[PDB]
């Protein structure tokens, strides 16, 4: 056999290699001692020019003009350019083929079949807070689209030597508050308490509901960040109710549209761009499952099941699963009622295989990060499951940074 | 620079120091992570001896009498029969230090809190099919204990630089067969076909039922295998009724009480034991979702989602998860019901959580496959899926091995 990973499907029994992963300039947490692979935390002057160099090669391979004389002006126009003055620029068409490139390449989407539709919003001349805000309130308004969803991201400016950055300090533009109680328990999402204490210290004032949506803290370049309370009719939510079990709409449950990024850095060319909010939309686990059903998040396992009359008293009654499905139908029954895009975890990794299918075609390989492509319930069920995945950065990428606090 | 293995339920944080000790390469690289691929690719005397002395060490260690007369005399021993003849042998005791301890550092183990409780067979003095078939026998009779399951392993004499391996060429001591139809189709478990046809072509008659028990093919060095029917009254099984679905008994569907890997390695100190078949008792998952809801399995759950009357045209119905959820409580309800031993996912999990607390405490980590150890439904209420592991190979190990045929 070839010299590159072998990598199997044990439901089909079909083989592929990844060559791909040739093309993997940075390393991963893994050695040939041990492996880190599910640990969730994945921990220039001439080396930007490299970076730089690199990209640009594959923006003239994926036009076809690689080697053209337009391909060898542009790398000596982005030598000199970094030569004067440290850093460099991308053309348009640039941005919008490494953006949708970062897209491609991130390991833990699953969404990636439809890579190629994503509109590129180009906002480097972005100069202030408040013009942060318009930026995000037209990308709210042109990805969520009434309901009908559409990919998209807005690029603010880069980051710059020695000048502050542009920082989105919410992780997502929509996003619940987490008040801490005096017995200790947590009011709304867990996950966002510290981001609900930084907008009170900020001096937003706090609602106490389960589902008060924040308002974003914005920060331009060397300045304070500053609090925008986003208009209730940008920010669509859907009200959970059951097919059937007439009794789960009382619960009062609820979950927004729009799932938009929006604390991580897309590096291009080595460039990079610190805010850079992008949005799909969903996948049903993530909000049946993750948000609503975590020990650390809503945690309505046991209320739903006790509704339900489950034996909660006992694993093996599998109550947890019993609740988990319908909570998972529910979600996916009040989304498609209210007309709001949404995708099964079937139907997701189903297009999540033809996505493979395709990489493997076109570029010999894809990136995977198999603990998060396989859906939080009903694992086997599901055809990634039974594929083997090979997992390795490439770059533009989409990456964690620290919280600018 | 050590691995940081974090909880992130709890936020509790912990370091594997364990891996130190790993001297064995898994699949992975820097360049690419290759930790979800089922079999990594791979399938003088002074470095069977540091492997020895290393064993003698850990064994000598393990009683606290690490530097008694009795240590330095068994390493000369080991020592001086290396030294003359390449190879040397265990004590019955070392060898049972070395099994419990394989099972200890199995990364894909989900029940090794069971680890310190392992019935081992010594059947090192075997010399012909015949014999192995006998002492197999009584392993199924010990282990199965009329239902009240107990862990068990049974040794067969360690590979011979010489010659041929003893080998038992079953993949598991109780298997269903899977007759391949000249269209296309298998009846039985489509997982068997093969050993169903090599059964058949060293002249075993076959039935023609969807779970017919195979029989073994027993190995001696050297020789052509040989052809034992198990007598039916040892090999305990639970016909699948479901707690309310009355229509579900209908459905015929059993399962084997006994759970018994024969197709692995172990290796002890550098000995290699290539016909070595263990068992404890099922999780339900393996039976209930692997075994019967794979679809290169007995594949069932389209007949179970269309009697209980769901919306098999649409993948958003989530037919299929609510049918593997009731399959695994029919396993669950069956096997308690005839008094079997069993543990749901769930229970399995917590202790776990608690194996893994106990050898954080034991040894400074635990090598644990996260893709294998998070079940293949309900994943995320599980506690373990929360839980970052570190894959890495320790011996004394239990290894796949190449098909003797
Ligand atoms: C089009 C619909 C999309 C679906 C259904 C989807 C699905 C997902 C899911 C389920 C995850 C893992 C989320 C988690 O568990 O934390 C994910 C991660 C990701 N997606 Fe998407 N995605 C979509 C669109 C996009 C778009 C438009 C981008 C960027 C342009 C993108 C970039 C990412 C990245 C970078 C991650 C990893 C983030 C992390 O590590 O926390 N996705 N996607
Ligand atoms: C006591 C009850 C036990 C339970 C509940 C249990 C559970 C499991 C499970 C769920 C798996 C993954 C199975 C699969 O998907 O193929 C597994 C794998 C394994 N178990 Fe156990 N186990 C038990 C006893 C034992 C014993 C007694 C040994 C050996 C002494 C053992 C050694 C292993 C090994 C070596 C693997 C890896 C198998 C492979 O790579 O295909 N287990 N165990
Ligand atoms: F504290 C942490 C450290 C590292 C990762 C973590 C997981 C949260 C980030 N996962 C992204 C979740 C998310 C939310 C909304 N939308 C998307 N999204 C949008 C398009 N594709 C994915 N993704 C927490
Ligand atoms: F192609 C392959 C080659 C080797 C292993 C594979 C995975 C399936 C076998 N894994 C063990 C299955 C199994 C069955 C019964 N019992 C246990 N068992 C018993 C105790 N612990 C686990 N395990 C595919
Ligand atoms: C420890 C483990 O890596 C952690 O729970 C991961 C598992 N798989 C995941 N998968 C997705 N899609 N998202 C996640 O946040 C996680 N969390
Ligand atoms: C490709 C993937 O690694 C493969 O499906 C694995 C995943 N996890 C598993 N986990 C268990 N317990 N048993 C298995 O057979 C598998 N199969
Ligand atoms: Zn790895």
């Amino acid at each position: 056999g070839p010299k590159f990973p072998r990598v199997k499907n044990w439901e089909l029994g079909s083989i592929t290699y990844d060559t791909l992963c040739a093309q993997s300039q940075q390393d991963g947490p893994c050695t040939p001692r041990r492996c880190l692979g599910s640990l969730v935390l994945p921990r220039p002057a001439e080396q930007l020019l490299s970076q730089a160099r690199d990209f640009i090669n594959q923006y003239y391979s994926s036009i076809k003009r690689s080697g053209s004389q337009a391909h060898e002006e542009r790398l000596q126009e982005v030598e000199a350019e970094v030569a004067s003055t440290g850093t460099y620029h991308l053309r348009e068409s640039e941005l919008v083929f490494g953006a949708k490139q970062a897209w491609r390449n991130a390991p833990r989407c699953v969404g990636r079949i439809q890579w190629g539709k994503l509109q590129v919003f180009d906002a480097r001349d972005c100069s202030s807070a408040q013009e942060m805000f318009t930026y995000i309130c037209n990308h709210i308004k042109y990805a969520t689209n009434r309901g009908n969803l559409r990919s998209a991201i807005t690029v603010f400016p880069q980051r710059a030597p020695g000048r502050g950055d542009f920082r989105i300090w919410n992780s997502q533009l929509v996003r619940y508050a987490g008040y801490r109680q005096q017995d200790g328990s947590v009011r709304g999402d867990p996950a966002n308490v510290e981001i609900t204490e930084l907008c009170i210290q900020h001096g937003w004032t706090p609602g106490n509901g389960r589902f008060d949506v924040l308002p974003l803290l914005l920060q331009a370049p060397d300045e304070a960040p500053e609090l925008f309370v986003l208009p209730p009719e940008l920010v669509l939510e859907v009200p959970l109710e059951h097919p059937t079990l007439e009794w789960f709409a009382a619960l009062g449950l609820r979950w927004y549209a729009l799932p938009a990024v929006s604390n991580m850095l897309l590096e291009i060319g080595g460039l990079e761009f610190s805010a850079a909010p992008f949005s799909g939309w969903y996948m049903s686990t993530e909000i049946g499952t993750r948000n609503l059903c975590d020990p650390h998040r809503y945690n309505i396992l046991e209320d739903v099941a006790v509704c339900m009359d489950l034996d909660t008293r006992t694993t093996s009654s599998l109550w947890k699963d019993k609740a988990a499905v319908e909570i998972n139908l529910a979600v996916l029954h009040s989304f498609q009622l209210a007309k709001v895009t949404i995708v099964d975890h079937h139907a997701a990794t189903v297009s999540f295989m033809k996505h493979l299918d395709n990489e493997q075609k076109a570029r010999g390989g894809c990136p995977a990060d198999w603990a998060w492509i396989v859906p939080p319930i009903s694992g086997s069920l599901t055809p990634v499951f039974h594929q083997e995945m090979v997992n390795y950065i490439l770059s533009p990428a989409f990456r964690y940074q620290p919280d600018p606090w």
